[PDB]
């Protein structure tokens, strides 16, 4: 392995990084040789002088969508839901003619026809929620245009769990977190755990995410670098997942539904074929692309996960910035949590280099 050389590669990547982007603290895990390697830097809480630790809770931001995808995926494999089914199958009060051709897959993979990045600030409840989607007008027709959005995968998450009869948070805990024994992963941090909760920093001001409609589904999950490492591992080598529906869930989430250039969308996760040059992934991480509606090319029928992939997901909040990546065929991976939202391509800049030192 070369643990000495390994603590060198990470320190020599992360310290300049943290200095350059003004990051108070970071928790890193590299998985290599079937093992997670934990490395910690700086401060969780600077006014309190609390050091970062492998049980420091960071807000994952958009990386919560990977959890939303496996859940949704587990419900599929359970038979409670199907991607081809019209959305209206699970929410018949969605009465617009607009909603006609949109299947569940569309919501799941951002291709309804233009659902917006975030959910409006006025949407504060289900009524307001329904008026929103009732009176939302497309732009493009179903299955024609990828536009990353919370209002899209958020609604999939919320609809996906209805047949379970469980609220979203209990379903997530029951069908996904506990089975994988992610016992320090929360949608809501218990009072008894807040001391492990890092502070975020935005403009030299400590901040923490605020509640919003559909948050848990699209950005509101919080972890430590240990549960996150085990999460990457369960998805990386799903072969030792007991529960047959969860392993299949992981599988549907890393299936390719849509080809968008060098990238292929899954449920929450995104993929590229390996090998992939650094800058194609790095520039692909730029918001110039990331948040831009691009056309799409159906993978029909959806291909099951290909080990030969760089699968990853970026995600942030006000004061937090994280990123995770893996290469199933290489059995190598990395987690980078930080309490400062710093440039996304900086993130993949670092993770790529660290990973290539292991090849
Ligand atoms: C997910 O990463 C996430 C990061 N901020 C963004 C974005 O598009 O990158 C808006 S969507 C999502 C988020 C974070 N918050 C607080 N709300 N949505």
């Amino acid at each position: 392995v070369s643990e000495k050389q390994l603590a060198e590669v990470v320190a020599n990547t992360i310290t300049p990084l943290m200095k350059a982007q003004s990051v108070p603290g970071m928790a890193v895990a590299v998985i290599y040789q079937g093992k997670p390697h934990y490395y910690t830097f700086g401060k969780a809480d600077i006014a309190a002088n609390k050091p970062v630790t492998p049980q420091t809770l960071f807000e994952l931001g958009s990386i919560s969508k990977t959890f939303t995808g496996v859940l949704g995926g587990d419900a599929i494999a359970r038979g409670e839901i199907s991607l081809d089914d019209p959305v209206t199958r699970y929410w018949p009060q969605l009465t617009g003619k607009q909603w006609q051709g949109i299947r569940m897959l569309d919501l799941a993979t951002y291709t309804a026809g233009g659902l917006p990045l975030q959910v409006p600030d006025e949407v504060t409840d289900n009524a307001s929620l329904v008026r929103f989607y009732q009176n939302w007008q497309p732009q493009w027709k179903p299955g024609t245009t990828r536009l990353y959005a919370n209002a899209s995968i958020g609604l999939f998450g919320a609809l996906a769990v209805k047949p379970s009869g469980m609220p979203y948070e209990q379903a997530m805990t029951t069908r996904v977190l506990k089975p994988l024994k992610l016992d320090h992963t929360w949608i809501n941090v218990p009072k008894a755990e807040e001391a492990h909760y890092a502070w975020g920093y935005r403009d030299g001001k400590a901040v923490r995410v605020s509640p919003g409609m559909l948050d848990a589904q699209a950005y509101g999950v919080k972890t430590n670098v240990q549960d996150m490492a085990n999460w990457v591992m369960a998805n990386m080598a799903p072969e030792n997942v007991a529960d047959a529906s969860l392993k299949q869930g992981i599988a549907l989430a890393q299936s390719r539904y849509w080809r968008i250039g060098s990238m292929y969308q899954g449920l929450g996760w995104e993929m590229l074929n390996w090998p992939v040059e650094a800058n194609t992934v790095v520039e692909g991480s730029d918001s110039k692309v990331a948040l831009a509606p691009l056309p799409v090319v159906e993978v029909n029928p959806p291909a099951p996960p290909v080990k030969a992939s760089w699968v990853h997901k970026t995600g942030s909040t006000g004061g937090f910035g994280s990123y995770v990546a893996f290469i199933p065929e290489k059995q190598i991976g990395i987690v980078m949590l930080a309490n400062t939202s710093y440039p996304n391509p900086a993130r993949v800049e670092a993770a790529y280099h660290i990973l290539e030192a292991l090849q």
